[PDB]
């Protein structure tokens, strides 16, 4: 397979919710956007430099098309929910939403905009239970790159599963930027078709002395080991097949 430079970039709709704006953006558009621009660019370096077939099938990456900045909580009617509402759901007494329900709600609310982009990604600031940092569709044992309709019987409309989310809060504190970059890499990894690296394949889950785990390992990589910022051969095989199938459908030229 040969790369098409006219169809080698997955353009993103990046959404910063009110929690992200307040806690990460310090209530400023400049601070909020600079954080996301720099994070996406560092993630793009991991992707763009990856040779998916271990040869010349490289130069595939991600770029931001738009950053939506939600400065305040979404006003909701009684019984109505929205990913950007003030309260956490299902438990308002908790700092965070149930992560799966949040990804579902974001996908529902962002459906119209998501239909026009390769991927939509939510950046929030909430302490998900049991150390979870993000969630995404694709590479699950459907969804991922390029909007694919799913009729929601509950929602009564089509939603698109080209979505993921990252939280930069864990255990009551802001995560390191080196940690945040890896969360987003991991979530987009799922979007790109990669499943978790299994323990049973040494090639895909190396020991610490061997450079450590790759980004798709199910236990969040810290970023202090060499392999942490890279995709395993297992992830490359899965993503290679996805890119081959999906680039013509929704990838665009690098800006
Ligand atoms: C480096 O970031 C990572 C790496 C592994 C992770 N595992 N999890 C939990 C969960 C449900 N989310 C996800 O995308 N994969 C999963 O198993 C992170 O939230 C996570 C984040
Ligand atoms: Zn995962």
């Amino acid at each position: 397979a040969d790369p098409d430079p006219m169809k080698n970039t997955c353009k993103l709709l990046v959404v910063a919710d009110h929690r992200f704006y307040r806690y990460m953006g310090r209530g400023e558009e400049s601070t909020t956007t600079n954080y996301l621009i720099e994070l996406i660019d560092r993630v793009d370096d991991i992707y763009r430099n990856t040779a998916w077939d271990n040869a010349g099938f490289k130069g595939y990456g991600i770029q931001i098309e738009q950053i939506r900045i939600l400065k305040s909580p979404q006003e909701v009617k009684p019984g109505e929910k929205h990913y950007n509402m003030a309260k956490s759901y299902p438990n308002e007494e908790k700092d965070a939403w149930d992560v799966k329900m949040l990804l579902e709600q974001f996908s529902f609310d962002i459906a119209e905009e998501a239909s026009k982009v390769c991927l939509a990604h939510l950046f929030t600031y909430q302490d998900f239970d049991m150390g979870t940092l993000g969630l995404a569709y694709g590479g699950s044992p459907h969804g991922g790159v390029c909007p694919k309709a799913y009729y929601s019987p509950v929602g009564k409309k089509n939603i698109y599963l080209n979505s993921g989310l990252t939280s930069t809060k864990n255990y009551g504190k802001t995560i390191l930027t080196k940690e945040a970059d890896l969360v987003t890499t991991h979530e987009l990894g799922h979007n790109f078709g990669a499943e978790h690296d299994p323990d049973g394949l040494a090639e895909c889950a190396p020991n610490e002395d061997q450079g450590g785990k790759y980004v798709m390992y199910p236990i969040a990589v810290s970023g202090d080991h060499e392999n942490n910022k890279m995709f395993s051969q297992c992830s490359k095989q899965s993503i290679y097949k996805t890119i081959e199938s999906k680039a013509q459908e929704c990838f665009q030229e690098r800006s």
